């Protein structure tokens, strides 16, 4: 019954991580759009020091998002927030009960931020070379359960720190979004499309095709014209070996 | 009940957060070394396909750690592993009940990961200027409790999570290891003993003060011979601006 306000942005998959966990927990929440990148509004801080989204309040007096009360807490980072969502709403069952597969979930997630995010941000935003982001793809791709299903096996908070990168990849890739050259793309699209990545490419379907997903993207066309409002995705710029 | 084998180095703190937590819980476990950085035994990838320490075995047939057995779940990355020893040992409190507090735990671990390590990493490897890190690490001071206490309140395993980093920090410093520059050193002793660092040299002193440290710790001495054998604090190398 304590109110859950989580300030967004259509571009952002660290907000579309808790967009799909809060759908998942059959949750009641406000979401609000924050123009960050370009025209942070000046009360911003007061939910996140750190100037940054996803954000989130709870509790605290039913107020308009834009006049945030001190009173409610303050919750930052976007995996914080799966794990807090999870501990909100157990009977959602957003983490596994058994501690083996809850670690599945937890190292999941782990292997993403620490090997995978930082290829994608400096592929798309720097142009480095697409051959370690590949690697670190096979890499996560083998952690998933061979045979299908989702990461710990039953859907988790795991596929919701996952899946806004990886559905962000096809579409992005196959719009020559991104600072990484033809080259590169030539090839990340080939390899996506191969054999070698089949494994992936059943998981990312398998996570579209829950509502939490479907409830929370745009359109493939509509995510690629607001991914083109980022700065860093300087619209035509390309680097080259 | 299930055995808990940790595979560790003196010098690694990531390795020490596991460690560390483990203490906490009153768990009976069995830790075995590994010399991850110029020697890795061939078999250390059956325990951990991705070649870092630390590496945990949970459960299976009690084995000596350099025969693992294909039976015990093999468990990676040092926060999914602090994780699944709360889980493991709930009766022990490593995280808070409340989700609230153990929103702060996880924001703190997040904060640490993805501001902090980074800069250590930088500074110390790669010579890189401190002030990013000063920076880095006085956002995550105002995370503490600045009345005292730690990260959530009570000790939890955010607390092993930032330790044994916070802790290396300081004797690292005062014997001159590092690739940053004599200025910057300088600069981080000075700045590390001034006012503006007091928060954060009580809640070393805090964390440290807990037997979970001191039997994990080799001894400052100690742990600065065991940080040089690390190939990248290559003895007398300095980047300067
Ligand atoms: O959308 C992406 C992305 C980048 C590459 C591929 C797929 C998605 C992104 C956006 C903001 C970030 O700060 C970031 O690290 C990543
Ligand atoms: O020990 C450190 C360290 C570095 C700077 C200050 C304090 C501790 C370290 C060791 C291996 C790493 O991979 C790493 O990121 C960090
Ligand atoms: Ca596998």
């Amino acid at each position: 019954t304590k109110q859950i306000t989580l300030y967004t942005a259509t571009f952002s998959p660290y907000a579309h991580r808790v967009r799909i966990a809060l759908e998942e927990a059959g949750a009641e929440y406000t979401t609000y759009d924050v123009d960050i990148l370009r025209n942070m509004p000046d009360w911003f801080p007061l939910v996140n020091p750190l100037k940054k989204i996803p954000a989130m309040t709870f509790g605290g007096p039913e107020v308009p998002p834009d006049q945030p009360s001190p009173e409610s807490a303050k919750i930052a980072e976007s995996l914080a927030m799966l794990e807090f969502i999870a501990d909100l709403f157990p009977d959602a069952k957003l983490l596994p009960t058994d501690p083996v597969l809850r670690a599945r979930a937890r190292t999941f997630m782990a292997l993403y931020e620490n090997y995978v995010n930082g290829q994608f941000r400096d592929v798309w935003f720097l142009g480095t070379p697409a051959d370690p982001l590949l690697q670190a793809l096979e890499m996560l791709q083998g952690a998933l359960p061979p045979d299908g299903g989702f990461a710990a096996g039953e859907w988790s908070i795991a596929d919701a720190a996952v899946i806004p990168f990886l559905a962000r990849m096809f579409p992005y890739l196959e719009a020559g979004l991104g600072l990484y050259s033809k080259e590169d793309g030539v090839k990340m699209r080939k390899a996506m499309a191969s054999e070698r990545f089949a494994r992936i490419r059943q998981y990312v379907r398998d996570c579209r095709a829950r509502p939490s997903f479907a409830n929370t993207w745009a359109g493939d066309a509509e995510q690629v014209e607001a991914a083109k409002t980022v700065p860093m995705l300087r619209v035509g710029e390309h680097h080259h070996h």
